[PDB]
């Protein structure tokens, strides 16, 4: 508390409502703008309030005030209790307070990164600005005070202003008013400038197409079946991706008025509607083969609110292009094209109107060390983004290492445990026992890897031994690499639940470590499906950038994907964290289906083992054109599949081809197997108290536990076409949906695993039509691997390599964001 408060010196500036001072005397103690201060919280449980004094003034009401730019205590960030008690973080929170509330002046030191940062391997301090919505720690702003604002300079305030300014709609150029409306030639929002003739992204529900579309005649309940023949059919008891953006060319821009001035909150756009192929009568079955970025011109017009505009996109008439459709297309983000118009009325494709026509810096590649390199999915995505050149890779497992070499003739691959390699460099060795030159300080500019985080699954609290386990884990080793090499950029990829293992303590300790090193850092979850692959794959991503750099953003989703598979947010101690991703529903491109992925692949049989066979056909999908290339390439590699036992071979043959088919479609029949053995009939000799009798008067239990009792030891039945254990525990596991399931042509892969098993956790691994599990190549296609991408070892080795990889299209997306950080 402060009672004796008097100004010192001449006022710095006198506004109309405030008189500013540079110094004040509080209880005989000098205080200055720039000083830091503590304030005692009313809530005794909260950490002490801490602020920088950015300004001093008197209000007309006789109050002597300061502006408090608050600090954030470590425990109020993701770090929580892992954070240094003495570390503060900057935040965009500030306010006006009565000087008399100050409890004490405090010393707050700015711990700046040493000028020799690359070689580094009781007072409060700070180093980073904390963004609490995205969990980003970043370098403090470089912005300096001007003479004009030197008296009130507040980073927090300046930041909020810049946000507001960027966020808000503004009209750049007015044309004329017509009937209570100002028409404009140019506007802007969120940093994007939209002019007449530009194209725009809009939510699916922004407008409607004029084409008539008869509601799909669908089908009544499927054909009924005999429940003794199909005893598990009843357990089937009880097209979910949104649409991609609407797209339109801007024809006019007009807004209302307030006080004789433009109402910018009321800007409206009139657009020429564009048709995606699947928007025409062609629908989807008519667009399987079309480019994902091809559109159709239309003279249909729509009025839309600027507020709804989700972004800007380029749409060009094919013929006006100075380059090839392909070159133009792969040239930049948000690039579309058309070659025809579409008449909603005659359902015909005319030539585009005349008015639809036009008017008639090389970056250094980052030298990259890829730890836990695997077969190189991560390094491949980066290469594609053009941001890196992986010069060094470490992979303990020989086959994967070899695979890496096959794809990267130029990188020195150390097939070795990362722990012993690091010791070797610590040992001063220039070389490993094989003459291979170890990477040193300065060599490594970008460090990436996916450290297997094996233990830690039991999400109970961190104990003393647990902390030791972690200190000896591979994620820590990876951090050791970061600490020694001090790279410009750091990427740690992992399974989604990296963020939640042991109450998120794994996540918190690695962020704590990155912060301790002085790194900018953040984390997030991404869904590979949203970057152009036909698979559900949520992954964790920890990003870090060296003091002098920009911290990259997480890439905006490119493809629409099943919402249920796009739960990207993570809760840490009840706090919900999200990434900067803005596209929370729709997106530019349609979802990539199983069909796009592997409809061109020649037919193979269970156990097929010929690793080199010819494509006997052309790419059918856009996706297949990308992955197979335009280049001459006649050889289809690794189109081989596991050789399932005769029993399992039999089960597969008996899963029907209807979309969604799985083990519950299996007939309860005896089969003579391909060995001379027998798949027997499963027998039901217990009541399932929950499921009752069937229509054939049959019982439905295969164990005593189906009647509420304990399990009969004798219960288990062997060598039976319908796996015994599935009805056994079906009730407690949503009837094991998906097990022995066929992929749907219209659907997507379940998470691509190291060893696809019909009876594994996610067992929807059967080809949609053929009687076998998916091939190594097919799995590679479910990830984003080009067809030329090589793998190595026996079939299981290759599956392992493919299931382990980061899909290159996901990696590429991340790569481009880092690329943004390389400008200037
Ligand atoms: N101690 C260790 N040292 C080096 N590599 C290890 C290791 N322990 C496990 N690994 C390897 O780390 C890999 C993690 S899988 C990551 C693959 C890579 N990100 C990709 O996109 O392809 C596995 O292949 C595993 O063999
Ligand atoms: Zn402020
Ligand atoms: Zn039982």
């Amino acid at each position: 508390s402060k009672d004796r408060i008097s100004w010192l010196g001449q006022p710095m500036k006198i506004e109309e409502n405030r008189t500013y001072y540079q110094k004040v005397s509080i209880d005989e103690e000098m205080l200055e703008v720039g000083d830091c201060v503590s304030v005692i919280p009313d809530d005794s449980s909260k950490p002490l309030y801490l602020a920088r004094v950015t300004a001093l003034w008197e209000d007309k009401n006789g109050q002597m005030m300061f502006h408090a730019h608050w600090f954030c205590a470590g425990t109020d960030t993701v770090l929580g209790a892992t954070s240094d008690p003495l570390e503060l973080f900057l935040v965009g929170e500030c306010e006006n307070m009565q000087l008399s509330y100050i409890h004490s002046k405090v010393k707050v030191i700015y711990k700046a990164p040493s000028e020799n940062w690359a070689m580094e391997g009781k007072t409060y301090f700070f180093q980073l600005w904390y963004n609490q919505e995205y969990a980003r720690f970043e370098s403090p702003p470089k912005t300096q005070p001007t003479e004009d604002n030197k008296h009130k300079f507040c980073l927090s305030c300046i930041r909020l202003a810049e946000l507001r300014q960027k966020e808000m709609p503004k009209v750049l150029e007015q044309i004329e008013e017509v009937d209570g409306r100002v028409y404009c030639s140019s506007i802007t929002k969120n940093g994007v400038v939209y002019r007449l003739g530009d194209s725009v992204y809009l939510p699916p529900e922004a407008f409607t197409f004029n084409i008539k579309v008869a509601s799909p005649v669908k089908r009544p309940k499927k054909d009924p079946v005999n429940e003794t023949l199909y005893p598990e059919h009843y357990r089937k008891y009880s097209l979910d991706a949104p649409e991609p953006y609407r797209i339109g060319r801007i024809k006019e821009i007009h807004c209302g008025k307030k006080k004789g001035k433009v109402n910018e909150a009321d800007i409206k756009l009139r657009l020429y509607k564009f048709y995606r192929p699947e928007n025409t009568h062609r629908s989807y079955n008519g667009s399987y083969h079309t480019d994902i970025n091809m559109l159709y011109w239309s003279d249909e017009e729509a009025v839309v609110n600027f507020s709804d505009v989700q972004g800007r996109c380029t749409v060009e008439y094919g013929e006006d292009l100075l380059e090839s459709i392909q070159d133009y297309s792969q040239g930049g983000p948000d690039r579309f094209y058309f070659l025809e118009a579409y008449n909603s009325k005659t359902k015909n494709f005319e030539d585009p109107p005349n008015h639809a026509r036009s008017p008639g810096i090389k970056l250094p590649k980052l030298r990259t060390l890829d730890v836990f390199s695997g077969c190189g999915g991560l390094s491949e995505g980066f290469h594609q983004a053009g941001i890196s050149e992986t010069l060094w890779a470490i992979e303990m497992w020989d086959p994967a290492a070899q695979a890496f070499r096959l794809n990267n003739p130029g990188t020195t691959v150390f097939t070795e445990d990362c722990n012993v390699l690091l010791k070797l460099v610590m040992a001063g060795e220039v070389t490993n026992s094989l003459g291979q030159r170890l990477p040193q300080k300065g060599d490594v500019e970008m460090l990436c890897g996916g450290p297997p985080c094996q233990g830690f699954s039991g999400m109970n609290r961190f104990n003393s031994r647990t902390y030791s386990k972690f200190k000896n884990s591979l994620v820590v080793s990876f951090l050791s690499y970061c600490d020694y090499y001090r790279p410009r950029f750091f990427l740690l990829e992992n399974v989604r639940n990296f963020v939640s293992y042991r109450r998120s303590m794994v996540l918190k300790l690695t962020l704590r470590c990155l912060v301790r090193m002085g790194y900018q850092c953040t984390f997030g979850v991404l869904q590979a499906g949203q970057y152009g692959v036909a698979q559900t794959r949520r992954r964790a991503i920890i990003l870090a950038a060296a003091p002098g750099e920009k911290l990259p953003l997480f890439p905006e989703p490119l493809h629409v994907f099943a919402p249920r598979a796009c739960q990207l947010s993570v809760v840490v101690d009840d706090k919900k964290f999200v990434s900067n991703i803005t596209r929370l529903s729709s997106g530019p491109f349609r979802t990539i289906t199983v069909r796009d992925t592997m409809s061109d692949l020649p037919e193979i049989q269970n156990g097929a083992s010929n690793s080199e066979i010819p494509y006997n056909g052309e790419p059918l999908s856009w996706f297949q054109r990308q992955l197979r290339g335009s280049h001459y390439q006649p050889i289809l590699r690794d189109h081989i599949c596991k050789d399932m036992s005769p029993l399992v071979a039999a089960r597969m043959r008996h899963i029907p081809l209807f979309p969604g088919s799985d083990w519950r479609d299996l007939p309860n029949i005896q089969v003579r197997l391909g060995d001379g053995v027998i798949a027997h009939k499963l027998q039901y000799t217990f009541h399932d108290v929950k499921n009752g009798y069937s229509s054939t008067g049959a019982l439905r239990g295969v164990c005593s536990c189906a009647e509420g009792k304990a399990c009969d030891p004798e219960s288990r039945q062997f060598s039976t076409l319908i796996p015994w254990c599935l009805p056994h525990t079906g009730n407690r596991h949503n009837h094991w949906a998906g097990l022995y399931g066929r992929l749907e042509w219209d659907g997507f892969f379940s998470t691509t695993v190291t060893n696809p098993e019909p009876m594994g956790k996610q067992g929807r691994v059967l080809h949609p039509e053929q009687h076998r599990v998916v091939s190594v190549r097919e799995c590679a296609r479910s990830q984003g691997f080009p067809d030329s991408y090589r793998f190595f070892g026996n079939i299981l080795d290759r599956h392992r390599q493919v299931g382990n990889a980061v899909p290159p299209p996901l990696a590429k997306a991340i790569g481009l964001e880092i690329k943004l950080c390389l400008l200037s």
